[PDB]
């Protein structure tokens, strides 16, 4: 699908894009954004209008349609999955991101130096990926330390994100949601999901399918639980406890890996007292 | 009991009320804060000197009277549960925190483009509760990141705030005390307790009572534990470990549910390998 | 081993040092900060330029000492646990790291009342350590929020600190490696090792040795793991699993306590059903 639009880019003496805000989707107001336009001689950096024209099916191809698709993301226009997003780590740069803005990661010590004739210079981060906020406050959202919500998140109205809550590119609720919990690149929580404190979808070690997951509606994930398996609707985790693909779990008197039961709605994981097991018993 | 304090007001040109900062509580001196009185038209809201007087024992029925409370709690003047919060929720606004203050949520885009004429914007939250530390620094303290404390949070002398830990309003340290985990809404710890690190307290499906929790003096809750009853003083939770108000435990020889030992003086929890079960058992 | 470099200190007029930049090691040009010397009324604190030299096998004897030693940690110029730290706590002050720099905790409101005719008093937090990239960004590495590295943090080259990531003073990466769970202080990690969300690596209540842990090469420890033993190389911890210094873990037909299995190499520690324990295997 086509899309476009016209935003502000920081660039490098060489020609790197530090960044690209996009402001608007589709629109063609430049002069907006005209008073922007200049030269930061502390940092080194030019900022210059551009206009971007992607097909979201298409990888991306420079650094410029990179930005604009994880804007396309956070700004709503398209959900997870619907746009391809092959090679974007090699498309972004690496950037300090400061209280007055973006600088190059090379010679910053310098920028550093230069800057601190105008005020305490503070770095928030340094990272290709810099926090949502900045560029896009969707609508109908709280989020409560955001440098917890990277650019290209997808945050459906309704959602809260809390202080140890963490939506990363490419990831993020369909519905309204509470995400107390971390939502890894490509995962997706639907309507009414509690995501509970602590709790990790799809950390490091939970899989091992060459494939991402996702939970449906209305899930409840108990504080520092794991989920490493698709989900349906109406699923419940326990406190405390992580289910990988891996994990045996007792279902109808055998063990049977997690994995076997993805996409499952109405079942309750929990540890069982009595036979020592993880069991998935129904949900009513 | 009978509060008040002069504090500064934010409204927008709707009169919403963004934030009040109260400096100090009980006090008269208004012009302390009048060099500050003002309109900000990047923003469009007013800073107006306000005074506000309130009951604690009655539901707070306005917005500057749920700032008061909040700031009545972070200031140590009422300890958690002696201030009536209900209905609190609704009195407060969702606010975009930024670098050049509270800004309304409604036509931020046009705001952030007003504003970066000014300098760069940078969005710190989005919520309806401020970090505790732009509004009250309370003495004896250490919060190491400080967007994870709220306003509200009441933190005894000689409490650490590490940063991975979390103190919610209505909640924190009746004394010194090392919280690395995370204190629900509601919920107290005691002297000298150590919260580890990820720890959780009243989480996400940690409980079904109709009622909050609070631990005793000297509890160690390990390093990615948890705790969904009320415990004593003297008690132990293993890292890794968490105690859910309906986890079987072993205790004198059968399984009791974990809200059975609710309030208990001593006990440490654990996994036993011998038994395969959680076991209760007593600390000396 | 002699150590020295020439920096800039904030002081209160009782002499405290607030903190001490030393933007170079081993460096004699002053000139570069001089145009950073000065009052600040609103802080009543100057800015002075020093020179320290120590000796990294004494323990520190001031607090210039102490802020040397730090920053010669997070510069790499020397390794965890090859400068004395002892008594470091004792030479730090209390402080409150705000946007317009560090402040003094006594008095702060009168401080935060002054600076606030400049422009909106943000304070990102408040301890004995900064946030290490505000005095050294190491080249080669990012990190996600960057509230959660303390300056005196190990960062090598290769090295992604994630959002929900946490390195200690003293602590730190070795080489290329990815963290996104928590590194207490004196702990060092290897090339290769994967820290997964939210794992805790010597969190509290994980050990009774006299003596801090390491991990060696190429170690995977799942999401919301823990590990309260030194480990060498090629191990893997099982998301969702402590292993404590005194868990009991089967390994050849028998329970032995973990700390038994220190610094082994090639070691999986998962959840087993069909035994009910902890297993340690052989990584193949």
């Amino acid at each position: 699908t086509t899309a476009s639009a016209t935003g502000i880019a920081t660039l490098t003496s060489t020609g790197d894009v530090l960044d690209v805000w996009y402001p608007e989707i589709g629109s063609t107001d430049q002069s907006a954004l005209t008073p922007l336009e200049g030269v930061d001689e502390d940092r080194n950096v030019t900022r210059k209008i551009v206009t971007t024209t992607i097909d979201i099916d298409a990888a991306p191809t420079d650094t410029y349609d990179a930005w604009l698709r994880l804007h396309l993301l956070s700004h709503r226009v398209f959900r997870p999955h619907t746009i391809n997003l092959d090679g974007i780590f090699g498309l972004l740069n690496n950037v300090v991101w400061t209280n007055f803005g973006p600088c190059a990661v090379d010679g910053f010590a310098l920028t550093r130096a230069r800057l601190s004739r105008r005020g305490q210079v503070t770095v928030y981060s340094v990272d290709k990926f810099p926090r949502m906020v900045d560029y896009v406050v969707p609508s109908g959202v709280r989020i409560g330390d955001a440098d917890r919500v990277r650019l290209g998140a997808y945050l459906a109205d309704g959602t809260t994100v809390m202080h140890e809550g963490f939506v990363n590119f490419n990831a993020g609720t369909l519905g309204a949601s509470m995400v107390e919990g971390r939502i890894s690149a490509g995962v997706t929580v639907d309507d009414g999901t509690d995501v509970g404190g602590g709790a990790s979808i799809m950390g490091t070690l939970s899989g091992g399918g060459q494939h991402v997951i996702s939970l449906g509606k209305r899930c409840l994930l108990g504080a520092n639980s794991g989920c490493g398996i698709p989900l349906g609707d109406d699923c419940i985790i326990e406190a405390g406890l992580y289910i990988t693909a891996g994990t045996k779990v007792l279902f109808d008197g055998s063990l049977h890996k997690a994995s076997t039961l993805a996409g499952s709605n109405g079942l309750i994981f929990r540890r069982d007292s009595v036979s020592g097991q993880v069991v998935a018993v129904p949900n009513t």
